DNA sequence: ATAATGACGCT
DNA sequence: AGCGTCAT
């Protein structure tokens, strides 16, 4: 009864930025705001591969990771921006600053995790608090609730959305218990109204709209926020969760997209989160080992502990690049060059990060890939970061390579390399 | 000829 | 330490 712990402890919050990249090149660029477009990385192997999308050209069908050639074919009024190249390769730093402006305005209101280049995660749990003492015990008004959506409802006894919308807000408000101080439903509603001002903060002094997750944990406040974008967020509650789980795909909970999901479903013979329910922790720990089993365990009752770490700024820094087939490199004079080249970007990017973050990287990792190998990396060497100097790094990335060589002559690489990669970690602070 | 990266688990 | 998985 009141022993069975519910996962409704804290109030999270996951804020990605919607079609990003785009975004980025449509402030810098007004003629590309309200098209279809996407942005390529190269232009010459069929026009560029694609990696973000505006919303006007996925209802054409264009995708991530499609060719811009291709692409054309399903939009052929498709605007298209490229990213910036240096020193031979794609450089993103536009984008990395862009996204510090969005993470600096996120920090005003709370302790933020960044989980990748566009979104980051909040725990709202505090503030909630201060808030609902702020406000004595009055309702709370759906104006204050511009774009939230609450999962699974309007529900029992309009054809457009924002009728639809509404009519869902409304039965989540008229039911809410704003007495008690410690209705978990009640602390996700105000943390919902937080995550509007915050939405409203970004796009005022961006002016890049974003959507959003509130739930109780990462793994739901993820999920919510792919609910409803572009442009809007999302409450999912503990009680939705047994019908949202009902239908939903196993593959669609974060962590579970490959392997471990498949052999959930393969071995279980399941399709949906909410079947795992019918297994004891045992049975899952047994297929899945000791702390997969757990997680999914507690998962598929919407239960999660993973907590917010506090962590703006990234653990590693690094510059890669793939030599798809005729250009791996083959010469011992290229795998030199290009080392160069990697090189000299990450330490215009360290030097940045120091005087930025009063930090120093202490290690240098060198990764790369032989033709003929089918993983992302074929091999991962380490040795010491001491100066920031492109030349040194450059040289003893070479230094823990070389060997890799397999070439009798002594210019010659073999096999050729289709991957080169540098990345600096061990971070101390300076 | 997806491509550039970042986080983290396992041994 | 060096590899494997998963993600965006
Ligand atoms: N260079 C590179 N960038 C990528 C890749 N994948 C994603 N990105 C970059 C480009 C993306 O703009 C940015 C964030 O990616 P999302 O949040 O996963 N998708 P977005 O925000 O575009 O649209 P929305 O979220 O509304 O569906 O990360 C990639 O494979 N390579
Ligand atoms: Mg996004
Ligand atoms: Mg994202």
């Amino acid at each position: 009864g009141p022993h069975m712990a519910t996962g409704q402890d804290r109030v999270v919050a996951l804020v990605d930025m919607d079609c990003f990249f785009v975004q980025v090149e449509q402030r810098q660029n007004p003629h590309l705001r309200n098209k279809p477009c996407a942005v390529v990385q190269y232009k010459s192997w069929k026009g560029g591969g694609i990696i973000a999308v505006s919303y006007e050209a996925r209802a054409f069908g264009v995708t991530r990771s499609m060719w811009a050639d291709d692409a054309k074919k399903l939009c052929p009024d498709l605007l298209l921006a490229q990213v910036r190249e240096s020193r031979g390769k794609a450089n993103l730093t536009k984008y990395r600053e862009a996204s510090v402006e969005v993470m600096e305005i996120m920090s005003r209101f709370a302790v933020i995790e960044r989980a990748s280049i566009d979104e980051a995660y909040v725990d709202l749990t505090s503030a909630v608090q201060e808030r609902l003492q702020k406000l004595q015990g009055q309702p709370i008004s759906a104006d204050l609730l511009p774009s939230t959506y609450i999962e699974g409802l309007p529900q029992g006894p309009t054809v457009q959305k924002e009728g639809m919308r509404k009519q869902g807000l409304f039965q989540w408000l008229d039911s809410l218990q704003i007495d008690n101080l410690t209705s978990p439903d009640l602390q996700l509603t105000v943390g919902a109204v937080i995550v509007e001002e915050m939405r409203a903060a970004i796009e005022r002094e961006t002016g890049f709209q974003c959507s959003a997750g509130i739930s109780h944990n990462k793994v739901l406040a993820k999920l919510a926020c792919g609910l409803n974008k572009p442009n809007r967020q999302t409450l999912v509650s503990h009680g939705s969760v047994p019908q949202l789980f009902s239908q939903m795909p196993i593959r669609k909970i974060r962590s579970l997209g490959g392997k471990l999901g498949a052999s959930v479903i393969e071995i279980l013979g399941i399709e949906y989160m909410g079947e795992l329910t019918q297994f004891t922790e045992s049975q899952l720990q047994s297929h899945f080992g000791e702390k997969n089993g757990s997680w999914l365990y507690a998962m598929c009752r919407g239960i999660e502990h993973d907590p917010v770490k506090p962590r703006q700024l990234p653990k590693t820094i690094g510059c890669s690049k793939n030599f798809p087939g005729k250009t791996a490199l083959a010469t011992r004079e290229q795998v030199q060059w290009w080392l160069l080249q990697l090189a000299q970007e990450l330490e215009e990017r360290l030097t940045k990060d120091r005087n930025d973050n009063d930090r120093v990287a202490t290690q240098l990792v060198v990764s790369i890939r032989v033709q003929g190998d089918k993983r992302l990396s074929s091999l991962r060497r380490c040795c010491a970061l001491t100066r920031y100097d492109a030349h040194k790094m450059s040289h003893d990335a070479f230094t823990v390579i070389k060997n890799c060589n397999t070439s009798g002559i002594q210019t010659e690489w073999s096999p050729p390399l289709t991957m080169l990669f540098l990345c600096a970690t061990k971070f101390s602070a300076s």
